[PDB]
């Protein structure tokens, strides 16, 4: 039935040479098409699952995505019956012709990691995506099972393992699997007799004689389980045993965390350009980590003092902050300090703030300087290094290589998905965003790291219909620069989902009166309802009694708050029902950020266009997380709602924050919030691409709530539960330390294979990143 | 021996901060020392093994080389007993301080090809150096023994094997080892009965039925063996069988040879800048190669017509030459042609000759055009591509990648060894020699190719005392650019020694009278003995009856012709015994080559300084090999000798030519001739660094020869027999075709592992070569 397909195919051409997302790809052609559809059936499934379609004059190329992480590419003749299967490289040719007019010159670069990763087989099952350690535990457990040469790495590992000159686990006396096998048995025999609560100090003398150093446990009971797990691993390995053992071995003492860009600090920062959830995440992370690290250290019978350092930039000139000081104790922790190192060039240190899109030329020297400073601060080298975002992941990768430390990376966001078609359109965007530097770093850190943590499944593989954040890096091209044929694989065993949370001392249900912070109510009321218009707040709320539609975020284009303002301004029904309150941007000072400055001008116009005075309150950056918690709960009092209208949102901590306070939430369906919220149950999804619908959806909510105030309560509970089940810090740390254990061991078992990748990556950094990063215009004081 | 040892490092550290050379390094120290020479204990064995030593005040660094192919680097304390073993990369660190003042930026590029070669085990035996095919054969032979998943590749090979639309060996009717085994057997039984000389045509009908296509042999006998061999590979694989069979499969039909630089032609060229033994080598090669290819095509029952294309630059302004015509038939061949393609830019084609040192920016476009052209010339694609020197090897790799063809490289020289310390001092030599480009190319091709051909062992691994040419590329560094930690390995199984020869119809014993070409006597006698001084010959021989000390070569610095002249001018004894005749440089025209110009001036000066007139004849480039053959024979008549005083000579075809004609040779001990000649037996060695001794050795020889004439004859015979045994063209062809067969099959079996190394190279060409070559300033017409 070709008379039909050609209908759709001639639909596509009318659009002309260009990119088409499934948004349009199906939208225009299938539904906006005449009843000639009469389709269902085959080719509807195919078209529906098509992720994007590249239209050039004679042909349309289709990237088809049947299942998450499964792709096939196709060229079809616009007017013709012909359909040919494209290879990934071939499809990317198309994209390139669309822009340069020409596919990349024959000997232009193809990045291919596929042949490197081939060391260990790939899972094909949806169930292991974001579960990679489970896959690895099972593969190690098999490789280890009765293989002499296979067990040795474990022995050597334990035998060399030490911290600060104090030997741990096994001593130099155990040279082979028999001696070890023997000692473990003698030790189990001895220990099996003594009382459960017997301290390690009692039998310590005996152990040292037979070659057993500290770290097996604090008391006899614990030590015995350890030694049994090990006998079991030498004997009949199984995944749970392997994981349990490797996780329990004391390893992580000194931790190094990289977060160079933005103003990273504990006060007077959140809401400035580049300063946001990542900062909030890390501060919550180390506190939890330190608590867990102490616990384990003790349980294993050790007195070691842990140290966690957060490496960021020293910013001499940002007044009102502590960003100027080299060392800062993290609030509410004993062992976590922030360690600030300055950017510099031959001419000396660079004072001024620099956008995260511009920091590339400063990162290498930063790595050098950082290694020195943490060397001054740490006693013994780092046992774990975690990279954060692009710059951090970059720096974290260089250090991990330099010092030989187990590496983890966390994206926190991936710009290629926040800025659609920014890969194929990279060149027109470069003077401004330098995405050629950043995509390079991303691709680099991504394959350079030992493991990767994501906050959600969708961050890796997306959903059934839409592609993941990482998955979108599998095949792309930057025409004129290079072409990534396989840059990452959603099925990679290194991906682990470990979900964060909000700090339950700061954020809790609005309904616990005892804990409500009333001392903030005077300020909050002035902040919302006052009649004064100034750099802190603009316009004025006429009716103090309505529900409040609330939002808070950095002000940049993707966050798309100006968009919400418009949706709101246009909808008379929604303006009638509720007041709009938007926290974003800091109007106290001159904005040095491109998008934010731009975004502020829109905001000012929108205020005039829709005559927003009386329904709208535009608040500047709210920098105190403690008062912020109260603010949310106050929105709760008005029986209002939180809305997150981002064009794309990588994770969305504020979504978690509101749900946690019991504030019903409407979040963008693009990115992480799609996973966080179960629509109808834990809150509602809205599409930033249809805003008027978004507004009407909200109007519907406030109307239902008016007629039935219990509707409100339903979602508030739905949300609260979702958070209890899904996003909380208690479990996070333990997961992290265990991951660190397993991948740490895997690192040695698999070292021989990863040398080819080691050197490929080295060359990529040296001959691609460095040149690009050096071409970036330097900040001038 | 703590007393003695302290005493050497003592004298060493006085020399200052500089390069320690072995000859230099040991010379001063041990011999300029005392009876402390009682060091004939262990420490001395390590000193003479030292290849070079880096001098920096606190430490000295030593590269030690116990056996060829085995290096260990170490640093002891300038004043101390401390000796600490160095990683190769740390030794190279040392070398980098000496120049730039500090090491290479911490994150600047290290090339390591080691982990990319691991697909197969390294031979550790001196016996296997240059013998790699023998080694690769025993690996295949073993991997091929009763591993089904192993044998399939051989079947796929024979099944897919075809040429020019005609199907060869196995048909598509054979889908598996089972029916293959069945058919072959069925074929054996039948053929075993027929008369030996029965033509394939007779039993062809039957064969086509059972799945057997042409190529097994011309008669029943030959088909019988070929089939029996294959049956054997399926049953009990052994190296002799594996090789013998893979060599028999008709394979090489179309051959592409790359030689872009120089004036490449059959006349009016030899002696011009860059135009030399490579050109002479290649013409002899294709002629020989064509005879074998026809022979092999006939024997396997095929009628295919071969094609050999020699690809070089088209030079439209080189007059007197054929260098401006796109296609030229090679002398004395049916199927070999020179194919010339022009260099060009956006601006159009580039007419003027460019030094081989400057060709780099044009080579990539050369490849594209070349491909288009050799495509028009060839029926089907290349079955083999052979690269030559640096530019040729660079182009040959790009082509083999683009076309998917078996690749072989032949160095012909490696400049890094011709220009001492040109790697470490590369920066100041670069605006002139562009060695950053070249060395990059050299390493790129060296690893990129399937197999490598060398003319001698020394070219690869050197000698026990001295380092080999490729071997010197194993670890080196170019401060500020990159560091090669492992660039090549002398034991790599891809190395193969196949020695060239002289064309026996041009060069032969001076004592076969019927053959002497006497029609050349008048011209030659004028050349040597006339009293006319002009651009053809300078100065004058006063005495026509003295023996002639003879040399012929391109005129450049490394050839050190000016050196020979000085030595001779200074030595009254030698001047008394013989006349000096030197052919080099073309003074008919104005020289456009740097080194030639510089070298010409030296020559002129030496003429006046040593008042050489009457003892000396300086002859311009002799471009006709035919008469050139006679010129050698004529020197023999005078009972003269050939002398080759190069500072380094990669091979020395003129040494082969001289020995072939009966002319006793004295050749430089640096480079290939060290292997060609057996001192005292087939000729003599002289050390260009001690030239006065060179001059005396010559003097001694002539004196002895005057007292006992039969002394001359001994060497002449030694020289002849030596040539007969080692260097002759007959064997060359077979070996080369067999190599292609074996390396060809291997290409398929080992492809998966080579996939990693394939991308490493691609990125290295792309991000390192391309940018450098583009830095090279273009020629201007
Ligand atoms: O003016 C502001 C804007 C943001 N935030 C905090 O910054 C974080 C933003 O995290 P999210 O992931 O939602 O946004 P992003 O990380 O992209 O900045 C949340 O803790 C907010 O409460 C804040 O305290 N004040
Ligand atoms: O004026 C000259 C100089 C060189 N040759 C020939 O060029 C080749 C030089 O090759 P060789 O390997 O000796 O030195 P290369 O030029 O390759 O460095 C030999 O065949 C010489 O006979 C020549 O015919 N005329
Ligand atoms: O979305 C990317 C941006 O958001 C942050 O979370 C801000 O704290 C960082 O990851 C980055 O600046
Ligand atoms: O260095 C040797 C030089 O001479 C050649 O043999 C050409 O005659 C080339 O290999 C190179 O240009
Ligand atoms: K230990
Ligand atoms: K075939």
């Amino acid at each position: 039935n070709e008379v039909l397909a050609l209908l759709s195919r001639v639909e596509a051409k009318g659009k002309g040479i260009l990119q088409q997302n499934q948004i349009i790809a199906e939208f225009e052609a299938l539904p906006e098409q005449t009843r000639k559809k009469l389709e269902g059936g085959p080719f509807f499934d195919l078209l529906k699952s098509t992720q994007e379609a590249i239209v050039l004059p004679p042909w349309v190329a289709l990237a088809v995505r049947p299942r998450p992480g499964v792709w096939e590419y196709l060229r079809v003749n616009l007017h013709a019956l012909v359909v040919e299967e494209l290879q990934p490289a071939e499809f990317l040719h198309f994209k390139e012709e669309l822009v340069d007019g020409v596919k990349n010159g024959n000997f232009t670069l193809e990045l291919d990691f596929e042949p490197f990763n081939a060391s260990i087989p790939r899972p094909t099952l949806h169930k292991y995506i974001g579960n990679g350690v489970d896959f690895l535990n099972r593969h190690l457990s098999a490789k280890l099972f009765h293989d002499k040469e296979s067990l040795l790495p474990l022995l050597k590992f334990l035998r060399l393992h030490s911290h600060q000159g104090k030997n741990l686990m096994l001593s130099e006396k155990i040279q082979n699997l028999n001696t070890l096998q023997h000692t473990l048995r003698k030790a189990e025999e001895y220990l099996a007799e003594l009382k459960s609560e017997t301290l390690y100090e009692e039998f310590e003398a005996k152990f040292e004689e037979i070659g057993l150093e500290r770290g097996w446990g604090d008391n006899a009971e614990r030590v015995l389980d350890m030694i049994r797990l090990l006998l079991d691993l030498l004997e009949a390995p199984d995944p749970c045993t392997l994981e349990t053992f490797l996780g329990r071995v004391p390893m992580v003492f000194n931790v190094v965390i990289l977060s160079p860009h933005g103003y990273f600090a504990q006060d007077n920062v959140l809401g400035y350009p580049d300063t946001g959830g990542q900062v909030v995440y890390i501060l919550d992370q180390v506190r939890a980590l330190e608590i867990e690290m102490l616990q384990r250290i003790k349980q294993q019978g050790l007195n070691i003092k842990p140290r966690i350092l957060i490496l960021t930039r020293l910013l001499p000139d940002a007044v009102g902050t502590t960003c100027g000081e080299r060392l800062e104790r993290v609030y509410d922790s004993e062992y976590c300090d922030i360690l600030r190192v300055p950017f510099r060039t031959e001419k000396g240190i660079v004072r001024k703030w620099i956008s995260r899109f511009e920091v590339w030329p400063y990162l290498e020297t930063y790595t050098e300087d950082a290694a020195v400073e943490l060397s001054k601060e740490l006693n013994g080298k780092p046992d774990l290094i975690i990279g954060n975002y692009s710059d951090g992941n970059l720096v974290a990768s260089l250090l991990a290589h330099k010092l030989g430390v187990t590496q983890c990376t966390i994206a926190h966001a991936l710009e290629k998905t926040k800025y659609p078609d920014s890969d194929i359109y990279w060149k027109k965007l470069d003077d401004k965003y330098h995405f050629s530097c950043q995509f390079t770093a991303d691709i680099f850190a991504m394959n350079h790291t030992d493991f990767i943590i994501t906050s959600t499944f969708q961050e890796i593989a997306g959903s059934k219909e839409t592609v993941g954040q990482y998955e979108s890096h599998t095949a792309f091209t930057l025409p004129g620069l290079y072409r990534v044929v396989h840059g990452i694989d959603v099925f990679d065993p290194k991906f682990n989902i470990v979900s964060p949370g909000a700090d339950m001392s700061i954020y809790f249900p609005y309904t616990e009166e005892k804990r409500r912070l009333t001392k903030f109510h005077s300020e909050i009321e002035e902040l919302l309802y006052s009649d004064v218009e100034n750099k802190e707040h603009l316009c004025v709320l006429k009716d103090k009694k309505k529900p409040i539609l609330f939002t808070m975020a950095r002000l940049d284009r993707v966050k798309n708050l100006s968009g919400l303002v418009e949706w709101y301004g246009k909808n008379t029904r929604l303006r009638e029902l509720a007041n709009l309150v938007v926290v974003g941007g800091d109007r106290r000072k001159e904005s040095k950020d491109n998008e934010e400055k731009a975004e502020m001008k829109k905001m000012y116009d929108l205020i005039e266009e829709y005559k927003l005075n009386g329904q709208f309150r535009w608040i500047s950056s709210q920098m105190d997380r403690v008062r912020n918690g109260e603010l949310y709960r106050y929105i709760c009092d008005t029986k209002g709602a939180f809305v997150q209208p981002a064009l794309y949102e990588a994770f969305g901590l504020t979504v978690v924050e509101a749900m946690t306070c019991g504030l019903p939430t409407f979040a963008t369906c693009k990115g992480g919030p799609a996973e966080i919220i179960v629509h109808g149950k834990s809150g509602f999804h809205i599409d930033p691409y249809h805003g008027d619908q978004a507004a009407d959806t909200l109007a519907d909510f406030f109307t239902k709530c008016k007629e039935d105030p219990s509707h409100w309560d339903e979602i508030s509970k739905g949300g609260l539960q979702r958070i209890e089940e899904k996003y909380t810090w208690q479990i996070y740390s333990q997961r992290l330390l265990t991951l660190t254990g397993v991948y740490g061991f895997w690192k040695h078992v698999s070292n021989l294979d990863r040398l080819e990748a080691r050197r490929y990556l080295e060359m990529f950094y040296a001959l691609k990143y460095r040149p690009l990063a050096q071409a970036v215009p330097l900040a001038q004081d």
